[PDB]
């Protein structure tokens, strides 16, 4: 009955998607899956962050317009994303006509309401080329240790920080010529303004307690105007009034959010949700899953934004950890950076998304990926513990039985026991406690696979007149697994799709209080198969 909005962080369209992505978009999938399970609303969108001078220089290197470069890697990402079964309702772009005009708007009304400043700064320029640099686009001597060719503001030699202003005999990373000190004038947000607010959001309680406590770092340190402008060349929105002054891709960004929701309503025809979700007197729920880098971000200048510009603010913010690979950060030399394309040439996105799932939790700590234990696992659970009531039962049926369950439940109660645990279940998916859903799975996995043990149907099937026995024993092992499978519906899609098709059946979330009873079911190739440490070592390899 309710409706809710839901994103992820918008990827960057000058990179390709990696399995750090693949956690973010994973968590939120899991979550929205199990919302529609519950019969809510629910509105799962993103988009390509496309604007700024990295991809403006990105595409010049390579002869092409951005236009055509951003596109060419949207098509990329939604490929990936698609691969891995994350369903969302639409994917725009932060270069869109939307995002133009929301971006506009959002701008006129922070400036009307006097949230917006005007100051001259002096920034390195490259008088060559003629654009100012941002700071990883100067190259020079490291003013400490001496050391040649040290980018932007800190040295990789001695490890010294420092404004690259402090280079010594500085060159521009795009035409090595000399760069110089010159003033602009910049436009800024005075977030500042907004700082009463933003605690009084802060202690409210709705955010992870660990995310509360950075921003109380923010708070003391003390926020400042945020520089809101870049000067052309730029790829990017150009500033209404204010002729070779673009905005900055981060102030931009996040309204493509916004940008792609209204995208999603025009397509459809629908001409009144737009302002029933960001209205102020919004009755509908805002999400946002995204990484702690960005937090700064997403939990100060957006809401503040949103604010200055009448428009209703963030119900929640989730954030996750970074990802790890065998408990360190990702390595090219030792081809643990895994991008989403290739990890599905290797294995499919049903096994990432479990191990993901059975690892998260509600906090922001990191979630690592150990390939030896990614092998352990999904052998482990998927095909030992769920799959099995399926498997191990399932021809029995389809030979002795022409394909038809028992009448009635051979342990009623032990079918309660499992369709009592709805309840807890849910709430972990709803609380974002993955690690803890799974884990109360499992163990009825465990319950479920002994109760099959202590009928032993291997020993049934050869004694005289035991068919009966057999069908029931057989019956009870299937509907377990039904019921298991519909618990984890939201993480398993494809899974689903075949443990569906063999019992001839959606699952729903309270379908399961009716088991299937004299009920006919499908033939199955195999629902899903082992997997081992030389596909992992493989993967690894093709890394590198
Ligand atoms: C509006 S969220 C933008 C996120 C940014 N593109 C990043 O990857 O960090
Ligand atoms: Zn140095």
């Amino acid at each position: 009955a309710k409706k809710i909005l839901v994103t992820c962080a918008s990827p960057y369209a000058n990179g390709s998607i990696h399995l750090g992505h693949m956690l973010e978009h994973i968590q939120a999938d899991v979550w929205v899956r199990y919302q529609r399970m519950r019969g809510h609303e629910v509105n799962f969108i993103c988009a390509d962050d496309a604007h700024g001078t990295p991809i403006m220089l990105k595409a010049q290197q390579l002869g092409i317009t951005p236009e055509q470069m951003i596109g060419e890697m949207s098509q990329e990402h939604q490929t990936d994303f698609a691969g891995f079964n994350i369903s969302y309702d639409n994917y725009h772009s932060t270069h869109s006509e939307e995002n133009r005009q929301l971006s506009e708007l959002i701008y006129s009304r922070l400036k009307e309401n006097g949230f917006i400043k005007n100051r001259t700064i002096s920034q390195l320029y490259d008088p060559e080329k003629g654009m100012f640099l941002p700071d990883r686009f100067v190259k020079g001597t490291c003013p400490k240790c001496k050391s040649p060719d040290q980018y932007g503001d800190n040295c990789e030699v001695c490890g010294a920080t420092y404004s690259p202003t402090e280079l010594i005999e500085p060159k521009s990373v795009v035409s090595g010529a000399t760069p110089v000190m010159r003033d602009s004038e910049h436009f800024f947000f005075d977030l500042p303004s907004f700082s009463e607010m933003l605690q009084a959001w802060t202690r409210s309680g709705a955010l992870q307690e660990q995310v509360a406590n950075k921003m109380q770092e923010w708070f003391e340190s003390g926020l400042q105007q945020w520089d809101i402008s870049r000067d052309a060349p730029y790829f990017g929105f150009e500033i209404p009034n204010a002729p070779g002054k673009y905005f900055y891709v981060w102030l931009d960004a996040p309204i493509g959010l916004m940008g792609s929701f209204k995208n999603l309503c025009d397509k459809r025809g629908d001409s009144v949700s737009f302002d029933e979700y960001w209205k102020k007197d919004s009755t509908a729920e805002l999400y946002h899953f995204i990484g702690k880098d960005i937090v700064y971000f997403l939990s100060l200048f957006w809401p503040a934004m949103l604010e200055g510009s009448n428009f209703r603010k963030p119900s929640n913010l989730f954030v996750h950890g970074y990802v790890t690979v065998n408990g360190a950060k990702m390595s090219k030399s030792r081809g643990t950076f895994i991008k989403a394309s290739t990890w599905l040439n290797h294995f499919d996105a049903d096994s990432l998304r479990y191990y993901y799932t059975a690892k998260l939790s509600s906090r922001i700590d990191d979630i690592d990926l150990n390939l030896e234990d990614f092998v352990q696992r999904v052998n482990a659970d998927i095909v030992n513990k769920v799959v099995n009531l399926a498997s191990r039962n399932a021809g029995f049926i389809n030979k002795r039985f022409d394909g038809v369950l028992a009448s009635e439940l051979a342990d009623p109660q032990l079918y309660k026991t499992f369709t009592d645990a709805a309840e807890v279940i849910g709430e972990a998916w709803e609380s974002r406690e993955f690690g803890k859903a799974v884990r109360e799975i499992m163990a009825l996995a465990d319950l479920a696979n002994r109760y099959v043990d202590e009928q032993a149907p291997w020993v049934v099937a050869k004694q005289e007149g035991r068919d009966a026995d057999l069908q029931a024993i057989c019956s009870m092992g299937i509907n377990l697994f039904r019921v298991l499978m519909t618990y984890l519906k939201p993480v398993l899609p494809k899974l689903t799709e075949r443990a569906e098709a063999f019992l001839n059946t959606e699952l729903t979330w309270d379908g399961i209080q009716q088991p299937l009873l004299g009920h006919k079911v499908n033939p199955f190739k195999a629902l899903y198969n082992r997997i081992d440490m030389r596909q992992v070592e493989a993967l690894v390899e093709a890394s590198k």
